[PDB]
């Protein structure tokens, strides 16, 4: 049954991150006391484990049921929704203007946390309007505002992105859905939208379409691309879901896991739209609903990396199997728990150093979108900027691609029995695998982080993060407990700098390296980013334990893990660096038509 | 693009490679497997396999199967397909020519295999499990045992099962509580539940042999005091036909991940009766025949998800068009490039292409060991050919199946979001790999197999049978230009795998979690130098028809090009698996159970 990890998200925010302090140094944060956020965290994790985590199972099995007529949801799905509007979590992290709450991001998502891990389809309800409303605040005419975030504010009103169609998907300047204006200033939008999550649905009272389409005779490609919103219901005179626009869904996907969101086929019949911000800059404007989805997309890698462990810890105690290699460690019992054994202990720390690591990464870059909303610095809101255009792209890549690692340990630890459903371990896997292909497939993420982030900064973008880690092995490297961290940290910390210059240099030479060197390069990152914060949390553990602590075991932990993290998992640099350093050529010589000669 | 056997490639690899033709006339009862037979043999295996059973895997994962108190059905046309393959005489090939067999090489049956599993994994573990249980009663069966079951099973009338898991026990086989009890006429009487029983009740055949692990009354504890029983559904009759009914029932159906057109019962015994084969106490040593060809069977399943990855992502990849090439437009008269364009495609492509051909030989190497040890004279060749095999094998279906599930997760990869959807068969191929890592012996177990039983066992002797084959292939090519690139590198790698394994020795030495703790390590790392050898040797093969003049010259620079990718973008995994191994226990092992969870 999910369990929140309370004590390690309080762990990570309030010691390693000075969360406390962080709020106290920012706008609006008065509110956001110490003890307002600890009730907060307990009541997110209260309906987490109490309403949706129940429903994780139902979502699985039922999935979504269309007819003409519209998506059922899974048992539960929409009664839970109802309990989330009432106890207002969709305004905790929306402006008090628009009907909000105005506490920070970072508390809101520190809650999708704990959604993600509870029910990861149930949660995407009101995560995508989370999005459409962080849109519809950054480019909304106040009227736009005023008729459409209030109401997705609220929570009675669910938001989409509609980007995808059968032709192009990472393409968007390929899109052909068209929008053609209307005397009244407003638009008839035409076309076919796929993959749409929540497009259709019973959960709520209307569905706010932020829909990418293309003005009659507007440039070819990105340049061409324009944003509308386009709703289910057209308003009314009291601001109500109104009159049917001409927007519906024609069918749902059968799909490998995430059964309980609906994935639609979106068909627009001249449904009347709106734009939203500049003709032909749709595309500026949706990377708004993009980059928070990145955000959170990263945060369903942390989601199936906990869901793993909460699983595999509580089997590897359970489950008697073989005996030690040291002699019978329960000869009472007519085999030891499992975890005796070195594979489940080797399988159960990486899922423990992906979880914990990627926590600290995830409320550290937390931290710099609060910054980027709110600080009045201009030095500290670009810092934060460089710093999350820098780190978006390596979490939501790496934390889903290790998440899925993650994911498939918890079922190894099983044995037999994690391939069997009732025990909710291959739901995790089939749930995590999409991860790496939405919200931009990793192959894109790495291709965005190297070429257009990393070697079209020449290298400046990655300057904000090395610089950090540069700091922490000069300040602990005569730090005895932490000697054997900082060592490689520094090293590798050399290494990420030197390889990003070698990288720029095969680039000059053959553009195919940028590509070739890519996905190589983002993992190589990841494991560099937790690598410090491992470091870090090892630094954090060893001040503790010094200084005398009611939880000497909780940091004994901190450090063991840690230790694992580098010796057996950070290892894995090495060959990212030797595939990225081998050159294109290896990739590229191949023709085309001598790829399958074998059949 | 359905389902195509990779005839050409496994052509290469038997005939071209391993000398499969020379082999065969080197082995007593190997004159009928002439090269023309071979291939009509070949050709027919593809056709039933991409005609018959390939269009129904989609039914067999859709439908899955379906328990009543009275049977269990299962998905819409795999019983047909049973009785077309019955009707090809398929089951009979590779079995001893008195029981009703064909008596052809066991490593002929494997081709067909393999060309079955990547057609329909779920349907074929139906026959699959059958070739298991007959090589049981081959080895272990008296001879009126073989008369009533094993000419039965070679026909492919009836099926057959392995049953050794329940509740409580899969890999500890010690701790199994099915009893078998004495009846006065020498019969015996099973009672106790088996569970995750593949093909343990279905529609397909008119008998199911159980071939069921259980306890006599008074054995010793442990696996000491295992016994092995032929307990079958239908009782022979006097004709040795499909008799009374024995006390064997399906009380259901396991609801799973993948392969759902295999069904996978909960079976009860209720003193269903029993017949002793083997001897009494010796059950696991018997059962270990069985165990050994559904562990090369399993190898197989591996590569089935590479290739069938590699199928649907190449043509993807050439009729997607996303994005333009980094170097400017390669196909500017279209709206976007192929995705084949892509570094990062074709570096999935490329990881799916290294480990489907590089298994692929690997495999058929193997291969060639069973026909020598079933069939050779030579007391030297059996020996090595046996000591071989006993190494290969886990590293065989722990690598291949691990790098399967990779394989199969790039093959979705290339398609993006479509990837995850049902019509495209990408995300099944990955939810039917997923069992190949839990079964026939868990990733971990056979890591623990291949370090603990053989390798350190034999103080690094098992490692020799193959290290003395790769520094002979390094020694006769050291001076070769066209693979001279690919010789370097293997020489110090099969150094290192030595001196890997006296270091894993001297830790274990002074700590035995050591064996545990470098296990799965020593067994990937050992799979990746393996591939180093056959795809350098493949790149040797290479560079000599390319040297000769051939009329398939793409074919032989396709094998170039894959070695030197597998060489430089794969091989250097082995950096991280030494790093790892050579880390210690202590990493492993200082956390006390009851603080790994403290966050909550
Ligand atoms: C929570 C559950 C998840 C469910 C959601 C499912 C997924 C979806 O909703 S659809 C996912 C959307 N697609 C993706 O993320 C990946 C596919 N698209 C891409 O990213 C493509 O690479 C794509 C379309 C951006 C390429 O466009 P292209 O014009 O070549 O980009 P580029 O020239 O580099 O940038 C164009 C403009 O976009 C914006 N932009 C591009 N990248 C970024 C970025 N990383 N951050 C911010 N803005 C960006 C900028 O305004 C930029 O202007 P400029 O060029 O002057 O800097
Ligand atoms: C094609 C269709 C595919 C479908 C797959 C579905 C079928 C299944 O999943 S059923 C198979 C699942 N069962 C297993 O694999 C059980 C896991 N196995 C194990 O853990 C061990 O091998 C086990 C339990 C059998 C032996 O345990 P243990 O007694 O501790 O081993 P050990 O003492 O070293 O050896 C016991 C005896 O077994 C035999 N044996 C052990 N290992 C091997 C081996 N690798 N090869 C051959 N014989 C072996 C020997 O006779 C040995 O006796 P001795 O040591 O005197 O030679
Ligand atoms: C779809 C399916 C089909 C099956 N078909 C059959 C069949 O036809 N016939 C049959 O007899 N069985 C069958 N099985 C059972 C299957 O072989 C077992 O699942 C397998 O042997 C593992 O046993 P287990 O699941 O009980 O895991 P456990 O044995 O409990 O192992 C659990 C975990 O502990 C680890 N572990 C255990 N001991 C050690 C050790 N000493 N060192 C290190 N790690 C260790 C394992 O590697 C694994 O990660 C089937 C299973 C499935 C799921
Ligand atoms: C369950 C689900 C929900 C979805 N929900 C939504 C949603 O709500 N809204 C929405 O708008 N979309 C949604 N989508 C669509 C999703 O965002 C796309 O699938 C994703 O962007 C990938 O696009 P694609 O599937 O068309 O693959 P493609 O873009 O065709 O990519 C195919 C392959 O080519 C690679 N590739 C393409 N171009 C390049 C390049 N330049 N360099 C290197 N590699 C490249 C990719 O990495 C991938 O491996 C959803 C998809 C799914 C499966």
């Amino acid at each position: 049954d999910y369990k929140a990890p309370l004590r390690d998200i309080r762990f990570v925010r309030d010691e390693l991150l000075g969360y406390e302090a962080h709020y106290q140094s920012l706008p609006g944060a008065e509110d956001a006391t110490p003890d307002m956020v600890n009730a907060i965290l307990e009541e997110g994790a209260k309906f987490c484990e109490q309403v949706i985590a129940p429903l994780n199972r139902v979502g699985d099995l039922e999935g979504c049921t269309w007819s003409a007529d519209g998506v059922k949801t899974p048992t539960g799905f929409k009664e839970a929704y109802q309990q989330f509007v009432e106890g207002g979590w969709p305004s905790l992290a929306h402006d008090v203007e628009h009907g909000g709450q105005g506490l920070p991001e970072s508390l809101g998502l520190a809650i999708s946390e704990m959604v993600g891990q509870a029910n990861w389809s149930w949660g995407m309800y009101p995560g995508l309007s989370h999005g459409a409303m962080n849109t519809l605040h950054a480019h909304g005419t106040a009227e736009q505002q005023a008729t459409y975030l209030t109401k997705l504010v609220s929570g009675e009103w669910t938001g989409t992105m509609c980007l995808t169609e059968p032709h192009c998907g990472t393409d968007l300047g390929m899109l052909r859905t068209k929008a053609e204006p209307q005397a009244d200033g407003s638009y008839k939008v035409t076309g076919t939208k796929i993959f749409i999550s929540a497009g259709e649905h019973d959960m709520a009272d209307n569905i706010v379409h932020i829909v990418l389409a293309r003005l009659p005779d507007a440039p070819q490609g990105t340049k061409g691309i324009s944003l509308f919103i386009v709703p289910k219901f057209l308003p009314n005179a009291e601001g109500n879901a109104g009159e049917r626009n001409a927007v519906s869904c024609g069918s749902i996907e059968h799909k490998m896991g995430i059964h309980g969101n609906a994935t639609c086929v979106m068909n627009f019949d001249a449904a009347t739209g709106f734009l939203i911000g500049p003709p032909n800059k749709g595309l500026n404007c949706m990377f708004t609903f993009m980059n928070t989805a990145r955000l959170g997309t990263a945060l369903q890698g942390l989601a199936h990396a906990e869901v793993g462990f909460q699983g595999g810890i509580a089997y590897a105690r359970e489950r008697l199997q073989m005996r030690s290699l040291t002699g019978p460690k329960a000869p009472e019992k007519p085999a030891d728990p499992i975890i005796v054994h070195p594979d489940v202990r080797r399988m159960l720390l990486t899922m423990k150093a992906f979880a914990e690591g990627n926590r600290a990464m995830l409320y550290f870059a937390a931290k710099q979108v609060d910054i980027v909303q709110r600080s009045q610095d201009e030095e500290q809101k670009k810092a934060a900027d460089s710093m999350l255009a820098f780190l978006t792209p390596i979490a939501k890549a790496f934390m889903t691609e290790v998440g899925f690692e993650s994911a498939n340990h918890g079922v190894q630890i099983f044995g037999g029995h994690g391939f069997i459903a009732e025990h909710g371990m291959e739901q995790n896997v089939r749930d995590s695998r999409i991860s790496m292909l939405y919200e931009g497939t990793t192959g894109v993420q790495a291709l965005d982080l190297l070429g257009r982030k990393v070697l079209m900064t020449q290298g400046e973008a990655l300057k904000g993060f090395t610089k950090i880690v540069h700091k922490f092995c000069q300040a602990n490297e005569a730090n005895e407990a932490v000697k054997e961290f900082v060592a490689p940290l520094a090293q590798l910390n050399k290494e990420w700098g030197d390889l990003t210059m070698k990288v720029g240099m095969a680039a000059m030479k053959d553009r195919e390296e940028v590509g070739a060197a890519s996905v190589d390069y983002l993992m190589y990152s990841g494991y560099a980013c937790l690598a410090y914060f491992w470091a870090d949390m090892a630094r954090l553990a060893a001040e503790k334990l010094a200084a005398g602590t009611g939880e000497e075991a909780f940091y004994k932990a901190k450090l063991q893990t840690a230790r694992f993290y580098f010796q057996r998992i950070l290892p894995r640099t090495r060959a990212h660096v030797a595939a990225m350093l081998s050159g294109a050529n290896n990739l590229m010589e191949m023709a085309e038509e001598d790829f399958a000669l074998g059949y």
